[PDB]
């Protein structure tokens, strides 16, 4: 197992300005280095309380990438039906170089409804979008000289500087929530995979790693536990019960702002392993859980969410490192 | 006056790797800080060694933004042309707050023919999109419940986060169009400008600026000298003879990769005063002239060019800081 934190703002200025959410956050990416965390993930949204101080994970996670050094930095994830191909190339290209090597790129589907319509774009097409971004991304890492005739973007031949970092190019990750076969294809392309755990039943993600190392198998492909990325909800306190309350609190309140952006119930998620809050007792049991229903992968602990304290994110990441990270390094 | 630093990169990897070139502009940035310079600035260009390792200037300003506390970042210059406005105002609102406020954005127009070829916008699109760029990204800063129906992009009402922390929005900074309606737009808006005398004649620079300064006089804007910019080429050495042959390599450097972009003189801009590079005695005369015909501005000072070391770098913004800083001070 590796094990990560994850940084999706679920707040409004109301709540928290961006001042003090970016100072934060970077904070917490510091503390991720200091304690020996393998990421500092982050994601892309627009609009809404829910994502939307982040319309640009790129931007934060290069401030990120200068205030650390050994911490990887994970887009999960750029959203390529928003942008073009040649900017989202350079930009992570400049991001691997800044970082030294130490970027991840998790691409990622859409689904906010606001989010399409403002940037005038279809769903319809938005799947041959996705792979084309993904794919025009790839042959400008990889490749110069390159002519890409894309059904969105046509250029070339160019060559997009800064070459990166990382040969071939950062790893490469596809999000699905979506479809089992979008994993099947990921591995066909020698891709990793992000999945998620805390909305799909046990045995459907189990079965979607399946298909997925299958697939890869007969690709020639071996994923390790870092082709395979999951982000739990996670918060750690001594008193269990303070951790279900205040991290109880804090899923409530992420999922409000998830269901205001689309247009009993908390136990039962903790007691299914869709969330890992508790003591690091209760928490070391659901990883143990966790590793027995899948394998050995990578796991981003989401560890912010609303007006919660900076002093709590930092005291479950700090319980995680004394209790937990210990065990499975 | 006031004086910041350009990190423009004319380079390609037979002179530094994009590796190397990132890590000693960063410290090139720390070290404007240390030293007391205005700012630090960086460009958006694609594909050719001039510019082309920094296709994203928000990614570096970000990490250059980490690793400093005091020196403000500038875009010289973010080009609307190539990026939605719901994006540009989304990144540059993250670096606005990452930064705690030191941000200012520059904005420019392309002129390079591979950029437009690339991007597949058309040349004569460029004037609209620049200035329709400009004022959705303004109002996406400046307002809630945000509607544009433009010639390019609608959407709306969207409220952009993060909201900045500048308020109503960072300095707006307008490269010109040589005509002279548009240093008039930009001085009836309250933005500030960006001129260059490096390539035009003297005249052409104090006419544009009458301009500005009459309009703006005219609608009740009282522009500072932080409301202009100018970039010049550096090169410091006690030894004259080594600051005209490593600082004539520099300019000459630079130029080579300009030209290839688009398709006695240095002695000449020397004189002319169109690139500050000599002894500090040599300099602090030129920086004299400059500001008797313009009167006091912000320039960027341009001090990286091709494989010139690091050390070399740092050495003409020590002299800098030491001898010509206080006199302006
Ligand atoms: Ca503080
Ligand atoms: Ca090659
Ligand atoms: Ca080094
Ligand atoms: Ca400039
Ligand atoms: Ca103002
Ligand atoms: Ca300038």
């Amino acid at each position: 197992m590796k094990f990560g934190i994850n940084l999706f703002p679920t707040v409004g200025p109301a709540e928290k300005s961006a001042g003090q959410h970016f100072e934060e956050s970077l904070r917490l990416a510091e503390l991720a280095d200091e304690l020996g965390f393998h990421h500092v993930k982050t994601v892309e949204h627009y609009f809404h309380e829910y994502g939307g101080y982040s319309p640009d994970p790129v931007t934060f996670l290069a401030a990120a990438a200068a205030r650390t050094r050994r911490v990887r930095l994970v887009t999960g994830a750029v959203l390529p039906v928003f942008t073009h191909p040649l900017k989202l190339a350079g930009k992570l290209a400049m991001l691997d170089n800044i970082s030294q090597g130490r970027l991840d790129v998790g691409f990622g589907r859409a689904f906010l409804p606001d989010e399409f319509t403002a940037f005038e774009i279809s769903m319809d097409e938005s799947r041959a979008r996705f792979d084309e971004g993904v794919e025009a991304v790839r042959r400008l890492w990889a490749e110069e000289d390159v002519v890409w005739e894309g059904t969105f973007h046509r250029f070339g031949p160019v060559t997009m500087l800064p070459r990166t970092w990382q040969r071939p190019h950062p790893r490469i990750l596809v999000a699905t929530a979506k479809t089992p076969a979008s994993a099947e294809a990921a591995a066909r392309a020698g891709h990793g995979v992000m999945l998620v755990p805390s909305i799909n039943p046990r045995e459907q993600v189990q079965k979607t790693l399946s298909l997925y190392r299958d697939a890869a198998s007969a690709a020639g492909f071996k994923p390790t536990e870092e082709d395979i990325h999951m982000s739990y909800n996670c918060y750690l306190a001594e008193d269990g019960q303070e951790a279900r309350q205040k991290g109880g609190q804090a899923s409530e309140r992420a999922n409000r702002a998830l269901a205001s952006a689309v247009s009993g119930d908390f136990d039962r998620a903790v007691a299914e392993r869709k969330a890992l809050v508790g003591t690091p007792d209760e928490v070391r049991a659901a990883i143990d859980d966790i590793r027995g229903w899948f394998g050995d992968f990578t796991i981003s602990l989401q560890v912010i969410s609303g007006a919660m304290p900076f002093e709590e994110s930092a005291r479950t990441m700090r319980l995680f490192a004394e209790h937990l990270l210990p065990h499975y390094a």
